[PDB]
Parts: C-alpha cells; structure tokens; sequence
C-alpha cells in the first residue's frame, strides 16, 4: 500500500561488501551483505534456518542478475574486535558478558545442528545495547542432520583461532572446534592479545601453554579464575576439551561481576 517503503538508500561501507542501508520512508536500517557471485547459495540456505537474539537477524535476499543482496540486521555497535584494546583488552565484567552471550548463540546454533567454523572477534557484531551477534554464515555448515552427526574434514576457519585437531586430524568433531576459537575470542578480550599464529607443536608459545608456561604473555595478564576456564577450553585433545554444558557450570562463568546498564535515577 504505501509507495515507497521497499525503497533502501545505501548510505555508508560497513566493510563482496557490506553497505547501511536505510529505508526511504521509515529509515529503519539494515546491513546489505553485496555478493557478486561472479557457497551464497549455501549462506543464504543456512540464515534461513536461524532466529535468535545473539545470531545477526536474516530479513532475506534478493537476485537482480548476478549480484546477490543479503538484508540483515544492523547491529550499530559495530565489531567485537573494536572494544578490545591492544594488550590490555577489556574489563573483566564485560569479557563476561560478551562471552555468556556469544556462548547463548553458539549453544542455539549447535542445537540446530549448525557449526559456525570462524568464530572471532571480527564476526561477533554489537548492538546499539551491547548485545553480541554471531555474524557470517559463509563458511558455516550443517554437522548433525536427522539426528545423526557428520564428522567434518575441510579445513576452515582463520589460523590463530582454528582448533589443533583440524591441523592433525583427517577427520574431527564439529562442535569443540568451537568451542576452541570461542576460547581464543575469551583470551583475546582479557588479555588483547592473540596466544600463537597456530596451535601447532612446531610455535613456541603454543609448546608454552601445553607445558602450563602461564608466568608468560597474554596468560599472566588474565586473572585465575577466567584462566582456569581457559586451561579447561584450551585442551589439546578434543575428546577431553570442557563442553559447553560444562562450561555453563564454570566458577567463572557464575562469577558474579557485572551491574546491569546503568538505568536513570533521582534522589530526594
Ligand atoms: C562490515 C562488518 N559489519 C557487518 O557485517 C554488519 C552486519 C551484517 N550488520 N551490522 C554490521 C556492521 C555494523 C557496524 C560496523 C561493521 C559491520
């Protein structure tokens, strides 16, 4: 009925690409995720499945030749990776409830039977209240289907948070791989630092972190209680590595820490 209201100005490069647009009449926004197909079959197949607060909200897609157009939520706080600060990363409180949140929306994906496969600070999107979004479905894949689970075996994901036993393994579990980068994500806001370029025997730091070496670098910089959450997620063997369910009961993780947003007072 009302003219206009399927008309988008693209107003500003979020980052193919990934363009503001707002509506002409009632300029609310979106992000438009720009393809130019010349794998989106694939992402757009997997954000059809998703609706959840801490996942960025698929509001469809559009053909118009051979660029493809992905509307989704706009989350005007911008990249996780912007709130950490080079090696200081961020208070505790907050690296808390970052982490709550981005476990919520990695529990949902995974109880839809969907592995994410590159969990890091650059695909973790806020809100204008903070809230975390898991972001980018383009290298996302199904693991579990009619209730049975498929190994993975394709090597994905972006070095310093990809999991060991994708580098020494044919075949591996979905799930704790991650749960590993998540384990990165959690380093990198406590300590603004990544720990090693790769989890691989032949790095230094990482040989470091499995002799317990914790006097060191990003490690002695977190605070006892995060970093024995750490020492239960950064477990080389996967069958071994804490679950998320288990994660949930972590001493850290029910640390009290953080006030709720700060809502306006008055005194008498
Ligand atoms: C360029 C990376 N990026 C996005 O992909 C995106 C999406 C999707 N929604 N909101 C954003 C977004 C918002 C602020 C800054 C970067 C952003």
């Amino acid at each position: 009925a009302v003219p206009f209201v399927e008309d988008w100005d693209l107003v500003q490069t979020l980052g193919g690409e990934v363009q503001l647009a707002v509506n002409r009449v009632t300029e609310e926004a979106v992000a438009v995720k720009i393809v130019d197909m010349k794998n989106i079959k694939k992402e757009i197949c997997i954000n059809k499945m998703l609706n959840h607060e801490n996942v960025v909200k698929f509001y469809g897609h559009r053909r118009e030749g051979n660029i493809q157009y992905l509307f989704l939520e706009y989350c005007s706080g911008g990249e996780l990776f912007d709130r950490i600060e080079p090696d200081i990363g961020m208070p505790e409180p907050d690296a808390q409830r970052f982490f709550h949140q981005l476990m919520a929306g990695v529990v949902y994906l995974h109880g839809i039977g969907i592995t994410h496969r590159d969990i890091k600070p650059e695909n973790l999107l806020l809100d204008e209240r903070d809230n975390l979004k898991i972001s980018d479905f383009g290298l996302a894949t199904v693991f579990r289907y009619n209730n049975r689970e498929r190994l993975l075996n394709k090597m994905c994901g972006t070095l310093p948070y990809v999991a060991p036993e994708l580098l020494k393994r044919r075949e591996f579990h979905a799930e704790p791989v991650d749960v590993w980068s998540c384990g990165i994500v959690l380093t990198a806001m406590l300590a603004g630092e990544l720990p090693w370029d790769q989890p691989s025997d032949s790095c230094q730091e990482y040989s470091d972190w499995k002799e317990k070496k914790t006097y060191l670098n990003p490690w002695k910089k977190i605070d006892s209680a995060p970093l024995a959450l750490l020492h239960k997620i950064l477990v080389e063997n996967p069958s071994a590595r804490i679950t998320i369910p288990d994660i949930k009961k972590d001493r850290w993780y029910n640390k009290p820490l953080k006030k709720g947003a700060k809502r306006p007072r008055v005194t008498s």
